[PDB]
């Protein structure tokens, strides 16, 4: 059954009786989720026109989709417009107004999301907690947040997930382009990230799931961002990061760290002293190149004692800025 909805209440009432769901120009009531969870396997969901959301201080999510064998599509020209400047106050999820997370993909398994454009998210965009989920041709347009107070506008937050593939993402935001807090068999490829805090593994630690294994971040560009490539493990936490590869990453206009791997991370500020409970092993950097700004540091490695080992770094060349004088516990075959 094919069904077209112009309001959220009708879509929610009938979602399980429809095998194709078209969501046309829906205005989602303030303080509520556009709740497309619990879909019948095989359902296709199409966003058309501009989806909007009422204003309320709450934690979200604004949209949530779940089910097995679900195909989610943005039609040509469609936008999910959060109008996040209504909430933005420079403090993100760290203070100020309570701001809603945008899009939950929790147990959207053996599924795909393609061609979705998100505009002006209040705070973080995708919360991915799924198995065998692809996200292709996603655009996050939070550029207005650069001047209007956007903060913590992460594009792809991943945890407790397996077999996630992100292809051809285009992100302009104010926080991580990708943040892998936990997960196994993750691929990010063909992406362009600008404005934000870079392509990050982590933070790893302090949650129920603190294991990252077999992640490839490749064939991507990071520009005008605080960091290019980053691995962050939480100060004093327990977990593990293994079999991570960054390959064919180009960067420019990086303001803090071209490459930063640190085991002293805290959300407010790193401690400056690393710990060794989240080992980073079998890390490969291959062809990670580009430039940082004049006030930036090229490469910063702050490893704990014994918690960084078996790294392979080839064709890493970061120009501009300054060399770090604060690296600790650098593994064999690696340098700052």
């Amino acid at each position: 059954a094919s069904c077209t909805f112009t309001d959220a209440a009708s879509a929610m009432a009938s979602k399980t009786a429809c095998s194709t769901i078209t969501l046309n120009n829906i205005a989602v009531p303030a303080g509520t989720t556009l709740d497309l969870t619990g879909l019948t396997s095989g359902t296709r969901v199409i966003f058309e026109g501009t989806t909007t959301f009422g204003y309320q201080e709450w934690s979200g999510p604004l949209v949530s989709i779940s089910g097995t064998d679900i195909t989610v599509q943005g039609a040509s020209g469609s936008v999910l417009d959060g109008d996040g400047a209504r909430w933005w106050d420079g403090q993100g999820s760290n203070g100020g107004k309570t701001k809603p997370k945008f899009f939950y993909a929790h147990s959207l398994d053996s599924s795909s999301i393609t061609g979705i454009t998100i505009k002006n998210s209040p705070v973080q965009v995708f919360s991915i907690q799924s198995n065998n989920l692809s996200l292709t041709d996603i655009t996050v347009d939070d550029a207005d947040g650069d001047t209007q107070g956007g903060h913590n506008t992460d594009a792809f937050d991943i945890g407790s997930s397996t077999y996630i593939t992100i292809t051809n993402a285009n992100v302009h935001n104010q926080d991580d382009c990708i943040a892998v807090n936990s997960g196994e068999n993750i691929i990010f490829t063909g992406g362009t990230c600008t404005g934000g805090h870079g392509l990050s593994i982590g933070s790893v630690g302090g949650r129920s799931d603190n294991t990252v294994k077999n992640v490839t971040i490749e064939h991507s560009t990071v520009t005008n961002s605080q960091n290019g490539v980053r691995i962050k493990t939480v100060y004093g936490a327990t977990g593990s990061v293994s079999e991570v590869t960054y390959s064919n990453i180009q960067m420019s206009g990086i303001t803090n760290y071209g490459i930063v791997i640190e085991q002293d991370y805290e959300n407010g500020s790193p401690t400056g002293t690393p710990t060794n409970g989240v080992p980073i092993t079998d890390l490969t950097l291959n062809c990670v190149t580009g430039s940082v700004s004049s006030g930036a540091t090229e490469i910063y490695i702050l490893c704990g004692s014994g918690s960084c080992s078996s790294w392979t770094w080839t064709c890493v060349s970061i120009t501009g800025g300054s060399k770090s004088t604060k690296c600790e516990n650098v593994p064999s075959g690696v340098s700052c």
